[PDB]
Parts: C-alpha cells; structure tokens; sequence
C-alpha cells in the first residue's frame, strides 16, 4: 500500500488517491469487479488465483430466488 507516509492505510482497506497531492483510505474496501465480460465466473464470486472464482460474504440472502 504505498501511498506517502502522511496518510496510510490500515486493517482491510484500500488506498486512494485525490486531488490535492494527497493520498487517503478508502471507506468501500469490498464488494468484487471480476467478471470477464460474462463468461466463466459473474460478480457472485471473488477471483481468487490458483483454483476457482469464489466468494466469501453475502450468506443466507435466499439462493431460492431468480427466474
């Protein structure tokens, strides 16, 4: 994570940048963008290397939906 040594980035976050020289944390650390354009693994589930798409939140939000 590098990003200057005034502001950086701790715990499970993600540092972005801004419009004044300065470097910040970003509040939204989550939520995946792999998809592929829709070919092998959707947004339902994280890329992860070595193995398979896979996810690790999102529980119990009722898999006995969609049509």
């Amino acid at each position: 994570v590098p990003c200057d040594n005034v502001s950086s980035c701790p715990s499970s976050d993600t540092c972005c940048q801004l419009t004044s020289g300065e470097w910040g944390c970003c509040p939204i650390p989550e939520a995946v963008c792999c998809s592929d354009h829709q070919h092998c693994c959707p947004q339902g589930y994280t890329c992860v290397a070595e193995g398979q798409c896979q996810k690790l939140a999102a529980a119990l939000e009722h898999h006995h939906h969609h049509h």
